């Protein structure tokens, strides 16, 4: 199962790991991607999944917007894992570098409900420009299942445990 996790609540862990290397070695049932309403995984978390799916998530992810049309700020949509895990679910965080409301990090975390368990990222942390203190914050008070958060930097990561 997952391994080396700090447990910071009853349901809420978290790892100095890179994500990709985590759902290459765990295979979890859910990979949480970072994702934008668009699904164009250019860079960060949603760059480095879709670059492990060798490009496989991106046009998933464009017959499923071609389908549906864009995912709302806050909202979510289940796709393949592919290589990573069973399933994806990419959650859209507000993105603070484009003005979108950081109230809506709550909703986005809510997605994580509806899931037993999913290896994660800090939603709109990193090049979302959200305070990353702040979404872990935000994903304790609001996450009721079991997560495992994968969280890339490691002062960052020693700043979030040290602060909580
Ligand atoms: C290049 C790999 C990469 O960006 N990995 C990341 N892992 C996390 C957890 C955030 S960014």
């Amino acid at each position: 199962s997952f391994s080396g996790y700090l447990k910071l609540t009853d349901n809420v862990y978290i790892k100095n790991a890179d994500i990709v290397e985590e759902a290459k070695k765990v295979k979890p049932t859910v990979v949480v991607n970072a994702a934008n309403v668009y699904l164009k995984h250019g860079g960060g978390v949603a760059g480095a999944l879709n670059k492990a799916t060798n490009n496989a998530m991106q046009v998933e992810s464009d017959d499923y917007i071609a389908t549906n049309g864009p995912l709302k700020v806050g909202g979510s949509c289940v796709l393949s894992g592919h290589n990573l895990a069973k399933h994806c679910l990419h959650v859209v965080g507000p993105n603070v570098n484009k003005g979108e409301d950081i109230q809506l990090l709550k909703s986005a975390y809510e997605n994580f409900n509806q899931h037993e368990v999913l290896l994660a990222p800090l939603l709109s942390a990193g090049i979302f420009g959200a305070d990353p203190i702040h979404s872990l914050r935000v994903c304790v008070d609001t996450v009721r299942t079991n997560v495992y958060l994968a969280v890339f930097d490691k002062n960052l990561y020693d700043k979030l445990v040290s602060s909580f």
